[PDB]
């Protein structure tokens, strides 16, 4: 009943995390600091909204949406953006589109692990979350 999503995680591993900043061409600097970090994430619902915090000594942010419903968003890597957010059979799918080109920010349950997958066209990256209180 998308429920399992809420709560507060935190980073417990990551795979590939600099060839998915490099094809979106991130710079180093950026890269490297942010790269370290293991940050935490938080999933809020309130009624029709939900709410993704990111909470790293790097970056700190917070986006509200309706599922379903498309908006207009800049990244910390400052590219104006199509975005829309969608449950895909327990699969909680953000996509994001510019200019012919686009990322995709797939997060799962697998185990009780929220997996997330990160594909911006050849290149992928796997981010291992786990449940607080």
């Amino acid at each position: 009943m998308v429920d399992a999503f809420l709560g507060t995680w935190k980073l417990v591993d990551s795979k590939n995390f600099d060839d998915y900043m490099k094809s979106l061409g991130v710079g180093f600097a950026t890269r490297q600091v942010a790269s370290m970090t293991k940050p935490t994430t938080i999933i809020e619902k309130n009624g029709d909204i939900l709410t993704l915090k990111t909470h790293s000594t790097f970056k700190n942010t917070e986006i509200s949406f309706k599922l379903g419903v498309e908006f207009d968003e800049t990244t910390a890597d400052d590219r104006k953006v199509k975005s829309i957010v969608t449950l895909d059979g327990g699969k909680l799918v953000h996509l994001q589109k510019w200019d012919g080109q686009e990322t995709t920010l797939v997060r799962e349950l697998i185990d009780g692990k929220l997996i997330l997958t990160l594909t911006h066209g050849t290149a992928v990256c796997t981010r291992t979350y786990e449940k607080e209180a």
